DNA sequence: CATATCATTTTACTAACTG
DNA sequence: CAGTTAGTAAAATGATATG
């Protein structure tokens, strides 16, 4: 499956490779565990997900979590001051607001 | 669920978003306690909804525990975010020993 | 003894009155609460006064009853809470008068 | 007495106050814990002040009990009242390990 | 006494630094 | 990068102000 977000990017989780729209020809490569968190995001798109539901996903020490969507956030170039992809819940984990289509 | 407020304000409770149609492009960014609040009010229009009753709902229910002062700090930024006076409340109103009564128009979306 | 306080109200804790220079034939009178607070950070001006030092020149030895009386006090010398020109909270220390102090006679 | 530092703000640590020249008629206001702190720093300018040091100066010694998180938020705070950059410092400078740095030039008034 | 606002402290999430 | 240290945002709480 591939997912389009925020009518931008172009998410493949089985290959873990981002796709912006605005350079077609560049494919941007996520390492596993960012790849695995935005696919979980994504599976529940507009969800509030639990820190302890996306730390499960990757892993079986919480700031491992953290600093994995520092990298997704950098990846999708989004503002951490200001989300247009996800957005920190404090105290109840981190929410994809992004728009979000599944294609094939 | 979206509500409209006052016919000024689309609130969000599941993106704690408020959204004002002055600056229809800015959104206002709501804490997760100013929005579990408004939420309650809203879901009650016009009632007097009482401090222990929004105290469970906003903290309780999420298994935060807080002193009962968090609830009149987190009223106080709530009507900050609304810019609602205090003196003349167009949104929240409290009754003392009561608790605190949402007195704007309030509209479901969905 | 008088003081003037910021170039406007002249002060005299015998009298408990205020009296300010743009309404000079109007006296304000101060409950006798205030005439004390204000009276002894007149005193020390600019130094920060704890709370335990105004209470004890006021009352025997609540706590409310100081933050009451600062209050009326502002009011009286149509002073801002948010921006103070006379009297200033210093949180967790006490009330400092920042106006200019002057004695006289 | 009172302190100019980097030839823009005048500090009384016995107020609590910064006036930034650029705008005389503007006092900030600082908290007492940044003005504590502004002043240790001040009193030892150039010189890299442990963060035991401040600790002790700005809370230890006004009797009040803080874990050290309490300095750290207060340094950004002060950081935020000066306009000071935090990856390029201008004011105050972080020594990881050792504490902070007033970097500015400090002046003593009379 | 109850509530409101501001300040301080602490917690939650984020970024920088060093073997 | 790994864990330690530091920075910023948010929450909780304490202090002071008002009704
Ligand atoms: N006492
Ligand atoms: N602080």
């Amino acid at each position: 499956m591939k997912f389009i977000l925020a009518e931008k990017f172009t998410f493949d989780p089985l290959s873990n490779t981002l796709i912006d729209k605005e350079d077609s020809e560049e494919i941007i490569r996520l390492g596993s565990n960012e790849s695995r968190i935005l696919w979980l995001l994504a599976q529940r798109p507009n969800e509030v997900i639990s820190r302890n539901d996306l730390h499960d996903f990757v892993w079986r020490d919480d700031s491992s979590l953290t600093q994995a969507i520092s990298t997704l956030r950098k990846m999708l170039k989004d503002s951490t001051k200001s989300p247009q992809y996800v957005k920190t819940v404090p105290k109840r984990g981190y929410q994809l607001i992004a728009r979000v289509e599944t294609v094939e």
